[PDB]
């Protein structure tokens, strides 16, 4: 178990350091989306809340495939204002309901340190 805890204030530089194994070892779910949302990594934990297969959903886009309830102002519209200006923090609660029982978690959006990366971060509540 890698002991990181959702929310940390330097998240970013903790993560910088782990590959696709390391990322699997958190207690909280873990997506990296560029700045056109598509998936780059996708945690075991995170598969664990949503039933997806990780290795199923990296490439696809998070907002126009994967994760249509989340193409919305109150979760999208976020993420892109963030893309777009070059920074990006906010937590919020949201549901997640697409072909799955309805499932309430908290979301950590959060810009990665290098380059046009950005983590969203899950966790039950
Ligand atoms: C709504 O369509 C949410 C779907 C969803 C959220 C997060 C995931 O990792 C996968 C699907």
């Amino acid at each position: 178990m890698e002991h990181v805890a959702f929310g940390s204030e330097d998240i970013e530089n903790t993560l910088a350091k782990m590959d696709d194994g390391q990322l699997d070892g958190l207690a909280f779910g873990a997506i990296q989306l560029d700045g056109d949302g598509n998936i780059l990594q996708y945690n075991a934990a995170q598969g664990d809340i949503t039933g997806r297969d990780p290795k199923q959903v990296i490439g696809k886009n998070f907002f126009k495939d994967v994760a249509p309830c989340t193409d919305s102002p109150e979760f999208y519209g976020k993420f892109k204002e963030g893309v777009a200006s070059g920074n990006l923090n906010t937590m919020f609660e949201y549901t997640f309901d697409y072909q799955m029982t309805p499932t309430k978690v908290k979301v950590h959006m959060k810009k990665a340190l290098s380059g046009d990366s950005y983590w969203v971060f899950v966790k039950r509540v």
